[PDB]
């Protein structure tokens, strides 16, 4: 019986300049993630098959389903925000 | 037909002392994913079913295969590389 115990964000603030750029991030990490795969023999499959080398999200990440996206970009503000938590300042360049 | 041209970040420096908690980045941010799904139904399956809310990646982020969890970090690492090039300083909290 599995119960995550996450270390809590809700109260991590972060720029909104930040915020607003979101849907970049998740869409470039994506597509860095989507070359290593492809570099490495990878192609698109109906389902995820490793032992294939098959993967569903191996697409060009404006296909993706909104609800993924919106995966795609909490993931991405959520890794800033434990960075932000783990003690690093985040700040908008003049 | 795909192929992914993301933006090149293999330029971009990350203070050391932030790639060092690579893996504590990741499990948290595995873990946060986990206690959002699970909340909302999902639980343990052995291929992603959205429409029964089953998932492979639903155990301890510890008990993830190492490959999965080099992905993981170089994703988080990847993630904020990205924030770097879009114009945020990341630093050391002074
Ligand atoms: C589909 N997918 C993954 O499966 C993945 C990932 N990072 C790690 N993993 C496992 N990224 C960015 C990703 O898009
Ligand atoms: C398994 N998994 C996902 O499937 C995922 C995610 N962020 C977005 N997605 C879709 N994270 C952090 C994740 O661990
Ligand atoms: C760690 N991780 C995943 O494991 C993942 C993902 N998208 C799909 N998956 C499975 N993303 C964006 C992610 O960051």
């Amino acid at each position: 019986d599995y119960i995550p115990e996450p270390m809590d964000l809700s109260l991590v603030d972060l720029p909104e300049s930040l915020i607003q750029l979101s849907e970049r991030i998740a869409e470039n990490v994506h597509e860095v993630w989507a070359k290593a795969r492809i570099d490495e023999g990878w192609t698109y499959g109906e389902k995820r098959d490793d032992i294939h080398k098959k993967h569903p999200c191996l697409v060009p990440y404006d296909e993706l389903p909104e609800e993924e996206k919106e995966a795609d970009r909490n993931t991405a503000m959520n890794t800033i925000k434990m960075v932000k938590k783990l003690g690093f300042r985040i700040e908008k360049e003049d």
